[PDB]
Formats: C-alpha cells, structure tokens, sequence
C-alpha cells in the first residue's frame, strides 16, 4: 500500500518535522521549505475533528504510540483523509527523542 513517512524531533518542544519521504511532499503539495522545521498540524483545516487531534496531543505528551484518522488539506486546499500512526522513539534512558509517523491517504 501507498504510504508516507516523516520524522519529528521531540527534543524540541513542539515536535517539528525534520525529515519527510518524497511521497509526503508529493501527497500534500508542500515542499521541504514549507514542511521542515514546522509542526505537522499545518495539514489541518476546518473539517478536522478536534477530538481526534486531542488523541494525538495526549499520546505525544505521554510518549505513547497512537493511530488516528484525520481530515487533512493539501496546499491547494483540497481535502483528503489521512490515516496517521505516530510511534515514539526512545533513547535507552527512557526519554523520547523522536516521533515517527506513517501517513496513508485513505480517501479510497
Ligand atoms: C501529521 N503527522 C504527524 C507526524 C508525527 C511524527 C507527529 C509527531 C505529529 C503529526 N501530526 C500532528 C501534529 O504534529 C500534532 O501532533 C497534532 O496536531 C496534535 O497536537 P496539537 O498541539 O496541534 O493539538 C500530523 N498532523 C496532521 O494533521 N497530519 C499529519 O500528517
């Protein structure tokens, strides 16, 4: 199946994205200059369910994995359904260093 992949830096307080696969840029319409250094939430918009957003916010704050389905918007404004799985990456001392995300466009 077609998916995309990003890495977020958890050592920075607001989990900016530091790496994205070619598919992530191609799927969203945004280039590296608009994606790198930014929190993934710029993909959100009017129809995004705040309850699902809250699930990821809590899991990130708690350093747990999380899988949620979100309405997202491309650079051109058009919406798509993003099945998103975030995974915490810990150092051996228990601290979370990075979050990794798999994003699937599940508009089908
Ligand atoms: C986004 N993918 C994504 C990938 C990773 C690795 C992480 C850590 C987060 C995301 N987000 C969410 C965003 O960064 C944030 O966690 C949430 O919006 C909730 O926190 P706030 O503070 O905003 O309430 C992704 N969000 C998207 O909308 N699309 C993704 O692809």
């Amino acid at each position: 199946l077609r998916h995309t992949f990003v890495v977020a830096d958890a050592t920075l307080p607001d989990c900016p994205l530091v790496y994205a696969s070619e598919g992530f840029y191609a799927m969203t319409g945004y280039g590296p200059d608009e994606v790198l250094g930014h929190n993934c939430r710029f993909l959100q918009g009017e129809g995004t369910d705040p309850k699902e957003v809250q699930k990821i916010r809590d899991a990130i704050k708690k350093g747990e994995a999380c899988s949620v389905r979100l309405l997202n918007y491309r650079k051109d404004g058009t919406p798509f359904w993003n099945l998103l799985t975030v995974t915490p990456i810990k150092t051996p001392d228990g601290r979370v260093s990075k979050f990794v995300g798999v994003q699937v466009d599940v508009t089908s």
